[PDB]
């Protein structure tokens, strides 16, 4: 599947420059289009959980018919509760899953592996390992995707988005090794694709789902378009 994403930052739509605040129309062609999943950044919640946009999420997931991932600075338990209670369909975590992981669990234990998506920044070192980075600004944390992803099995981890810090140039051999070596898990790519043919190089790779976001906001390519190349 292909899976459009916007980032919200008090109601507005930007790229990580300004596209507007009607993020609500948007959408709801993203999903007329095909899109079976929708993806969204909480911004300003991810600077301040006290700022989170619960009622704007609430009023996005009831204008579409498509279930809405939400991540952004979820740290807590009671995060998590609140988006899920708000309509959310799968809530995205990043950094605590890297910060906390046996918390994290006891979440995938209380709430189901199905509402549950770990997101992880990938740098692929000089040795060619991919380490795993809560923020392209910080320093690599000292665990690599696989020894993360092998953590959270345990706890039935369906869901991994994982980001190649390529964000905002074309995605695929990371992809096809992790894709292959956990085929239970359904991993979804983001960041780097520019165009059309970036959807392309990662049909065959095992990934899942394709992260779309600046490059619709950027008339380079339909959702439709996304999802015919996808489907090939
Ligand atoms: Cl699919």
């Amino acid at each position: 599947m292909i899976i459009p994403a916007l980032n919200l930052i008090d109601g507005t739509v930007v790229r990580l420059r300004d596209y507007g605040n009607d993020p609500l129309p948007r959408l709801q062609d993203y999903a007329a289009q095909g899109a079976g999943v929708l993806h969204l950044v909480d911004l300003t919640g991810a600077k301040d959980p006290a700022k989170r946009q619960i009622p704007l999420i609430k009023t996005l997931v009831a204008g579409v018919n498509v279930p809405v991932q939400v991540g952004g600075g979820v740290r807590t338990e009671e995060d998590v509760a609140a988006l899920l209670k708000a309509g959310v369909a799968r809530v995205v975590i990043g950094s605590t899953a890297v910060k906390s992981p046996d918390v994290v669990k006891g979440w995938f234990e209380r709430f189901g592996a199905q509402a549950l998506v770990l997101a992880l920044d990938v740098r692929i070192d000089e040795h060619g390992t991919k380490q795993v980075a809560v923020s392209g600004w910080q320093e690599n944390s000292g665990v690599s995707l696989e020894q993360l992803v092998e953590t959270y099995l345990p706890v039935g981890l369906k869901h991994v988005l994982c980001t190649d810090i390529r964000d905002g140039a074309g995605s695929v051999s990371l992809y096809e090794e992790v894709c292959a070596r956990y085929p239970q898990i359904a991993f979804q790519s983001s960041g780097g694709i520019g165009d059309i043919d970036d959807i392309a190089a990662l049909r065959g790779t095992g990934v899942r789902g394709v992260i779309v976001g600046r490059a619709l906001l950027e008339g380079k390519f339909t959702v439709k378009e996304a999802i015919q190349c996808w489907q090939n």
